[PDB]
């Protein structure tokens, strides 16, 4: 659901900073990791695709070929609250998106490709957030 979509992004948003060097991603382009659910965020800047990569390997979400690994990605999800309703349908959605850009070899293009897919296929099925609900999460602390 959009909820518990909203505790797995507070999170998962926590490395944007420590990735930003080595992805070369200016805080014009994203200041905070949040914004990405924003409806007139565009999720399109190579970088993206770059910090992605460095945040997901954080958490071990990515396999051998910078996919995501699927087993990884479901224990991550089922580590939040309800994790466990969100977690089928969201590694569903995003295999779905990777296979579409299967023939994007640039590990960081391909990536924020998949993310913009992940976030417009997100929102068609109803798993999407809105940021206030991602800062009521980060509020909490
Ligand atoms: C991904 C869990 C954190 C919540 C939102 C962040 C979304 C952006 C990226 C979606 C996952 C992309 C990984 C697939 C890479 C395929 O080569
Ligand atoms: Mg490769």
């Amino acid at each position: 659901t959009a909820e518990v979509m909203s505790h797995v992004t507070a999170h998962f948003g926590k490395t944007l900073e420590e990735c930003r060097e080595e992805s070369g991603l200016s805080v014009d382009i994203l200041d905070e990791f949040k914004h990405f659910w924003s409806d007139d965020f565009d999720v399109v800047h190579r970088e993206l695709g770059c910090a992605i990569i460095c945040m997901s390997n954080k958490f071990s979400l990515m396999d051998d070929d910078v996919r995501m690994h699927h087993v990884n990605m479901d224990e991550y999800i089922k580590s939040f609250p309800n994790g466990q309703v969100l977690a089928e349908k969201m590694v569903k959605l995003i295999h779905n998106c990777e296979k579409q850009f299967d023939t994007e070899t640039d590990d960081c293009t391909r990536v924020v490709k998949v993310a913009a897919c992940f976030k417009e296929d997100s929102r068609k099925e109803g798993i999407a957030p809105e940021v206030a609900m991602v800062e009521a999460v980060i509020e909490k602390y």
